[PDB]
């Protein structure tokens, strides 16, 4: 059994969501959210004194408080596995330039803090990273490597295009063999890193 | 200006994209953002979009006939289809750029264990196909990854949505629950400010993605 909570000041963002409950939430209940960041450069902070409030009223010692961000600690299955197995978490979206980092450090002197990010680009905010990690942990919440190869279903030829004829076959070993070979065909084009190889 | 084109069997999941569009920006004919029911593509009174796969195994794979239809009606010789799967190539900042200045992106949504390949297959004899992945995890189906696509490409498209890892920022109040802002950065000495900052991008950099070094 999974509670999330998720605050955020574009509740509207997180419309796409008996074991797991998701709640959203509107930051602004709890008030300007942003300031010109202290030393300067571009761009707005997010206050810490709002999000003290809020995650005050949500977050108890036992919650998860994650926090996506383009600086985080990489987000992977590894992490949705892990995760999968918690009680209660609470995803802090930012906006803006982000967050001031008080409120992360504020919040771990009294619960787990999980600054993370779902990938190498930026967005504007948090709400579609939610999203992500949302789906990505709600799939393996009980009760509910190498790259994948490809798959066919009918009809056998189409468009002149065939399903490759071992598929046909009905013989597993043949079957398994071939997937095999095109998943480390696969994985070696497209992601050497997964086995060990330079990146292009 | 860019027509993004989506196909998904849950439209609705699209709505934040919908959302996050600036008035002036589309009245300014910037941007389209388009989401289709790939079912409006199906053949039966059923409305299937999905089968058992050839050589066996778990879940079901989506039917190429359905795709191919939906397909051939969106896309023309110009567009650029991106088929998001947990076995593509890895989309990065640098695919966000690329994408950025196109005429035409269609974003084409799986769900179940994907798309019969010979739909990408087929496609990619007459225009750009790009299978392309997120990040490292798996999720239910392409609606997600086309979110985060959406928002990565036009945040880089002017005026349409309004190396080392940044370090720690701060804004007002100096003094929140005990823990004051760093003073150099209160000090007026912007080059220490920028060593300061250069050296937290390091540190973090360091502990959190030691990869990029
Ligand atoms: N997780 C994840 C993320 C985010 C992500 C998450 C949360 C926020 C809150 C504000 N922004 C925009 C932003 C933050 C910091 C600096 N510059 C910016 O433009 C975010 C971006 N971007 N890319 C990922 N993989
Ligand atoms: N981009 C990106 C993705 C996806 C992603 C994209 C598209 C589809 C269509 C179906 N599924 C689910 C699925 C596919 C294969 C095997 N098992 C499954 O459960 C998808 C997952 N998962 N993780 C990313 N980074």
């Amino acid at each position: 059994s999974m509670k999330i909570d998720v605050v955020t000041i574009f509740p509207e963002y997180l419309q796409p969501v008996g074991l797991v409950d998701v709640a959203v939430h509107d930051l602004r209940r709890w008030t300007s959210v942003d300031d010109s960041p202290y030393g300067g450069g571009p761009g707005m902070v997010m206050k810490p004194t709002v999000w003290g409030d809020a995650l005050d009223e949500i977050c108890t010692s036992e919650t998860l408080l994650v926090v996506p961000t383009p600086a985080g600690y990489p987000f992977t299955q590894e992490t949705a596995w892990q995760w999968s197995t918690e009680d209660h978490l609470v995803i802090a979206c930012g906006r803006y330039e982000g967050i001031d980092q008080r409120v992360a450090d504020d919040a771990a002197t009294r619960m787990r803090v999980r600054e993370v990010s779902i990938g190498d680009y930026v967005l504007n905010g948090g709400e579609a990273a939610a999203l992500v990690i949302i789906e990505a942990v709600l799939r393996l919440v009980p009760g509910v490597s190498l790259l994948e190869g490809p798959s066919y279903t009918r009809p056998p030829s189409w468009r002149g295009m065939d399903v490759p004829p071992v598929l046909l076959s009905g013989d597993h070993a043949k079957i398994a063999a071939w997937r095999a070979e095109q998943s480390r065909q696969r994985t070696i084009e497209r992601r050497p890193d997964l086995l060990g190889f330079d990146s292009p």
